[PDB]
């Protein structure tokens, strides 16, 4: 490990809009990675269930939707593994580099002529690569700022703007390309983009980042190097013999992992000898806040799967002479975030002390989440049948964003405020954990998504979210009071 002062001194503190020129390197690296990921994700589900003569792979729609919901859960969970690998063996700079190579290799598999075997390989590479790159790239950006640097939060804000920007642009590029022209072409522009990210990183990291993340923060002790490699080796031999299990089996496995693991985390924390009587109570108080998070993300993440299908199957795409591409509907979430975020930010300041508490804001997200589904089921219920106006789907995304800007910004804060001191490091994973768990559950509910019980589907899920939101409101007083401030 190297002290932050010496590291920061090797980073050119001027260059990119009043920030280090290494921010340019880290903004665009993450941007293009996000770009490729969201672009590839924008057309992936269609590529799976579209018939083979329409360029697709010709899988069952429920299977395709289940894979998508599982994908995110694996990606989210992968960051925890890669975060450990960077911190304990690689270093953030090197781990970002490796992830970039794997991710790109994943897109190449998709872009070249192939079938479902290529799709499964591509998933593994991207999951593994994102787990290395995504959590570690933001870590390097902190290494550029010296202890006391006021610009830090502004630099981070610029960095996160790259995520949303990629999420907005990508479907309007890869989607328009992949859908209208060729599916392998859309997957091709993802690889090209990710390549640019690698090129900008590898070429400009020697000058712009310097000693940033090139060190191993918490290396393995000699004896620990053996055990870790042994387990990895043992695990590698154990998994291979079991290999010698359908895709739906793997799905069920992830689905139950998305339930067991959260239960495991809570019991471990609550029963920890390193905790105090007060810290354990806060852990209990964190439970409904975790459940509410999962319920929210369950509805939120379905926007890239269920509603992606709804746009492909249940929506009037021909409006005003122009034929819309269904993947373009994925641009709606980040677009509203970009727009409404400063509006919400101004609101919370305008409110001041009269603003709702953190637990109260969790319920607000829950109300809007369930409400978005209530709206989304209405037009298909009113009409006798056929396609519905895209204004309904658009309005559905808009409402879910309102719920997001309420819950998401205080998500990490609520976790840190309630997590024990001995578990201060697992604090970001725990927040990311509620999101993955929702998507592992999301995949199990896909079988319920038929054109028949469509109303029952949206109504039950949305109804449950509304019910839970009202419950959380009731216990919001006691929960807010327990927070460490
Ligand atoms: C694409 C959309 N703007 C988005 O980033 N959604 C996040 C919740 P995801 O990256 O986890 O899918």
């Amino acid at each position: 490990s190297i002290d932050k002062q010496q590291i920061a001194a090797s980073v050119p503190q001027r260059g990119f809009f009043g920030h280090p020129k290494g921010l340019f390197t880290l903004f665009f690296t993450e941007f293009w990675e996000r770009f490729s990921y969201y672009g590839m994700r924008a057309i992936l589900v269609y590529y799976m269930y579209y018939e083979v003569s329409k360029g697709g792979l010709g899988l069952d729609e429920h299977l395709a939707l289940a894979i998508m919901s599982i994908y995110g859960a694996l990606v989210y969970m992968s960051g925890i593994i890669g975060g450990w690998l960077a911190d304990r063996v690689f270093g953030t700079s090197r781990a970002v580099f490796y992830g970039g190579l794997l991710i790109m290799a994943g897109h190449i598999a998709l872009a070249i002529p192939g079938g479902v075997a290529a799709l499964f390989v591509s998933m593994a590479l991207i999951v593994l690569g994102t787990g290395l790159l995504k959590p570690n790239v933001s870590s390097i950006v902190g290494d550029m700022y010296k202890p006391g640097d006021d610009r830090r939060d502004a630099g981070f804000s610029i960095f996160y703007m790259g995520i949303n920007l990629g999420a907005f642009l990508a479907p309007l590029v890869v989607g328009t390309a992949g859908m209208k022209y060729n599916f392998h072409l859309g997957f091709g522009l993802a690889a090209v983009g990710m390549f640019l990210g690698l090129v900008v990183f590898v070429a400009t990291r020697k000058k712009n980042l310097g000693l940033a993340g090139t060190y191993v923060p918490n290396p393995l002790t000699p004896a620990e190097k053996k055990k870790a490699a042994a387990i990895m080796a043992v695990g590698a031999v154990v998994i291979a013999v079991l290999l010698a299990f359908t895709v739906e089996t793997f799905i069920s496995l992830v689905g139950i992992l998305g339930i067991i693991i959260p239960i495991i985390y809570f019991v471990v924390m609550y029963r920890s000898p390193k905790t105090t009587a007060e810290e354990r109570s806060r852990v209990i108080a964190y439970i409904p806040l975790f459940v509410a998070s999962a319920m929210f993300w369950a509805i939120q993440q379905q926007g890239s799967t269920i509603l992606a299908n709804y746009a492909d199957k249940r929506t009037q795409l021909d409006v005003a002479g122009i034929h819309l591409s269904p993947a373009w509907f994925q641009s709606l979430n980040p677009l509203f975030i970009i727009i409404l975020a400063p509006v919400f930010a101004w609101m919370w300041v305008k409110l001041g002390k009269r603003q709702p508490t953190i637990p109260q804001k969790f319920a607000l997200g829950l109300l809007f989440a369930g409400l978005s589904f209530i709206v989304i089921l209405v037009p298909g219920h009113l009409s006798g049948g056929g396609l519905v106006h895209p204004i309904w789907l658009v309005l559905s995304y808009f409402i879910v964003v309102l719920g997001e800007l309420c819950l998401s910004p205080v998500g990490l804060s609520a976790t840190t405020k309630l997590a024990p001191a001995a578990f201060s490091a697992q604090t970001m994973s725990l927040w990311f954990l509620s999101n993955a768990a929702a998507q592992a559950i999301n995949a199990q509910l896909v079988r319920f998504y038929t054109p028949e019980n469509e109303t029952a589907y949206f109504g039950t899920i949305g109804g449950a979210a509304l019910v839970l939101g009202l419950i959380l409101l009731a216990i919001a007083p006691r929960i807010g009071r327990l927070m460490k401030g």
